């Protein structure tokens, strides 16, 4: 199966509605990759909104704004999956589960662009 | 209307099939924006394949690989729509229409990730 943009979305849709509390680590690791790839499909200007929506959904305090944003920024700028690998090792299983579940749900709802000029023009094309 | 990843794909699907000869400059300009945004949803490592697929579809020789790749590279690394705007100025309508039609078609079929480790993992998640 070819990993097109659409296939990537469809995959996120499926796993967003799954109970992943008792999946294998092999699939959990892949889901983290899915989150990283998806993060890089958003403009860097949307990371702050992604962080905001994450805090809101999971009911985290504003004290977690800095660390949650950092995770998204370093995923967005990750190369060779070095940070993604660190995140896997450093965090426990449950923490990764909740983070992944949150993102997959958020990602499908948030716009991938913030630029007003770009958004204004793209809205004229939407069927 | 919310410019999500899915909305972006649906807009590309629609306009890929449209005969965009005789359309207004406003919408033709917006389509160029769509191409630029869509280009940056591909990993840098896929630009070479995007170029190759472009040439083959349009029936161009390999002598056109360098100029076509340059366009995709500069769209990919564009900031503030600087290069995007220069394309509009420099290019004629037909050169721009042919490029847009070409891209919108090929983009929906090609993978947005090349890294075998990423692809291998994401493949295990596809429903
Ligand atoms: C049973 C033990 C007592 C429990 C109650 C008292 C202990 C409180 C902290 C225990 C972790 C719960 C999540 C809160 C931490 C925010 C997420 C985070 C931040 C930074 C590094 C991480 O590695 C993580 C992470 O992995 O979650
Ligand atoms: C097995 C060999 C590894 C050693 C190789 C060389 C050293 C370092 C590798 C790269 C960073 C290693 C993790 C530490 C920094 C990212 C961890 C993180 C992530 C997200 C939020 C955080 O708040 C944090 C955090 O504060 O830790
Ligand atoms: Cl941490
Ligand atoms: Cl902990
Ligand atoms: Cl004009």
């Amino acid at each position: 199966p070819k990993i097109t943009l659409l296939t990537l979305i469809k995959t996120a849709e499926h796993w967003a509605r799954q109970d992943i509390r008792t999946i294998e680590d092999s699939k959990l690791r892949a889901l983290l990759t899915l989150c990283a790839v998806m993060t890089r499909k958003f403009s860097k200007s949307q990371l702050s909104l992604l962080c905001e929506t994450h805090l809101r959904r999971e009911g985290l305090g504003q004290d977690q704004a800095e660390p949650v944003l950092e995770v998204y920024q370093r995923l967005h700028s990750d190369k060779g999956g070095s940070f993604e690998a660190a995140l896997w090792q450093q965090w426990d299983r449950q923490s990764l589960i909740m983070f992944i579940t949150a993102f997959l749900n958020i990602a499908l709802q948030l716009p991938c662009e913030s630029s007003a000029v770009v958004v204004s023009g793209l809205r004229t094309l939407v069927p």
